[PDB]
């Protein structure tokens, strides 16, 4: 009963990771992904950011911010976030590029969801296995990114504690929206 869980956002640094951590700690077989063309984040922001590729060791990123200005990048969480990540994976992966399969692909933004869906129908395989993609809005910022991680964990826990997600996954989503007053889009795809 140790299912495959993915958590996706655009750039793979905040929301999917903050949740990657929580689902990992509580034992879940989970991974994190991004859908963006590159990896972006704050930094003298609201005009000029920092960008990397989906292979840049998180550790390597941490390094750079230091020289640029290790001052700023502490206050704004940026650095702590990064160190917290060197400890989960090596570098942020791009979803569309993954060859790995899951059961619940959880996405954190309405647009990411769509961007995943698409790339999901973009194929077919002689395995034909079902995979639920639940999207759960969660604001893209240091704080709320942590709350979502709880919400998402509270959600994956509940669904994992079943045997047959498929014929009662729908029943469950219903139950959940009632506790969190959130909106959990859902959509079945096949590999």
């Amino acid at each position: 009963s140790k299912l495959a869980v993915a958590v996706v956002c655009s750039s793979n640094m905040n929301r999917s990771m903050e949740a990657h951590n929580f689902l990992a700690k509580k034992g879940f077989n989970v991974r994190s992904y991004g859908t963006g063309e590159r990896v972006k984040l704050p930094g003298m922001a609201f005009d000029k950011p920092n960008v990397y590729e989906f292979g840049t060791k998180y550790e390597d990123i941490y390094r750079d911010l230091e020289s640029k200005d290790k001052e700023f990048y502490t206050q704004n969480g940026l650095l702590h976030m990064l160190d917290r990540n060197r400890r989960i994976k090596k570098c942020p992966e791009r979803f569309q590029d993954t060859k790995e399969q899951f059961d619940i692909i959880v996405t954190v933004e309405e647009r990411v969801y769509d961007l995943v869906v698409m790339h999901m129908e973009s194929m077919e395989s002689v395995d034909n296995r079902p995979v639920h993609v639940l999207n759960v809005d969660v604001v893209d910022n240091a704080e709320d990114a942590l709350m979502g991680a709880f919400v998402i964990t509270d959600m994956i826990n509940m669904m994992a504690k079943s045997t047959d997600l498929d014929n009662d996954i729908d029943e469950l989503i219903q139950e959940f929206e009632e506790r969190r007053k959130r909106v959990i889009l859902h959509s079945v795809l096949f590999y």
